[PDB]
């Protein structure tokens, strides 16, 4: 049967995931927990065979797995996107460290009640952290070269959430602004963005005081 | 010539990392940066050749790494502990994962001016993860079974780290409790230990509330 992803009906950990995915082209099916679901969660919990219980989580014929790093890079691995050699591999397991340092920059600081004020202090190192990638990407087409790896969505969904923090913290990074609209036009990838599976919103979770709410 | 591994002189990010190393009984050398040594690092960042500047990194006759998890998992890799296929590699991703979820837990909290209330909560929840891990090693002598992998190293990390916020919190889980002592008998672990190499503290940066200082 068609595997099966679980999370909550949010971006958060797993939408990067859900873009590799689709260009892989790889059919699956959701189990959506809504905002007002945290009990239908809490019931099934302890219930799916999941050795480390949590969200998101992915059940196929094959495994049942937790943390979204390893389902993310479980699907790459079977598609033979990890990396030819230890080398390679490395380059992107740093790459993917490097882009949550930005993604997890972003949670940190977006749950607390006085978000502008760390918002300034984050937007102050980004920057730099930006610029890391820019030169990444100053002579490849994607991350790791001609080719697309999992850090690529890693990073497009990081660009996505930090330009509705701030529509402008990539004006400075022509290179990071082609990425993302390369990433865009990608096939699969636009087609996705423009269906009904798509999940625009919230960014973090609905309690969140940056990224949340049932709306934009 | 003989890797650079590069960090504070703190256990911090890489203590696992280090741990591995002397399991694997690899040569290696370490620019250790003091606590009064921040511009002795800054004025050297980004100066090495890494492509994304920070610490830790893992500079050797192939290779030039930051990101300790990029570091540690390459090293696993050169020696083939990663996993011998996806649903293996996927296990032992989601064992680091889940072991993060820990060490993690504890310094998004350690640099708090309210660490005893932040603490409280953290203690609370502790419990059930710490289950996930002892319902694991129920029937394996390790984490992945019969044979070490760097989760393992990475769980004692998380242990000796919780173990000095609340010396109880192993008392439910005896599996545990024997997990960190089998590591700590393992012989090139004990001689680390013992060794002049061995840095038994700060646990987190210097100027953290807790697991910071110059001394226990
Ligand atoms: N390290 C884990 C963290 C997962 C996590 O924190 N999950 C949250 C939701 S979210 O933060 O991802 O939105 C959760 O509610 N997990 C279920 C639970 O804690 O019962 C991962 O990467 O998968
Ligand atoms: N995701 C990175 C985070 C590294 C990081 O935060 N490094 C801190 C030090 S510590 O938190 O690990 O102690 C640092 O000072 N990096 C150097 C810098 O920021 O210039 C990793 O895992 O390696």
């Amino acid at each position: 049967m068609s595997p099966i992803l679980g999370y909550w009906k949010i971006k958060g950990l797993v939408q990067p995931t859900r873009l590799l995915l689709e260009y892989l082209e790889e059919k699956y099916e959701e189990h959506l927990y809504e905002r007002d679901e945290g009990d239908k969660w809490r019931n099934k919990k302890f219930e799916l065979g999941l050795e480390f219980p949590n969200l998101p989580y992915y059940i196929d014929g094959d495994v049942k797995l937790t943390q979204s790093m390893a389902i993310i890079r479980y699907i790459a691995d079977k598609h033979n996107m990890l990396g030819g050699c230890p080398k390679e591999r490395a380059e992107i397991s740093m790459l993917e460290g490097a882009v949550l340092d930005i993604r997890y920059g972003v949670s940190r600081i977006a749950y607390s009640k006085d978000f502008e004020t760390l918002k300034v202090d984050f937007l102050s190192k980004l920057p730099e952290m930006l610029k890391m990638f820019e030169d990444r990407l100053c002579h490849k087409t994607y991350l790791n070269g001609d080719h697309v790896t999992h850090p690529d969505f890693m990073l497009y969904d990081a660009l996505d959430v930090v330009l509705y923090m701030d529509p402008m913290c990539l004006d400075a990074f022509p290179k990071l602004v082609c990425f993302k609209k390369r990433i865009e036009a990608i096939p699969q990838i636009d087609k996705y963005l423009k269906s009904s599976k798509y999940i625009a919103w919230p960014l973090q979770g609905w309690q969140a005081t940056f990224g949340g709410g049932d709306h934009p």
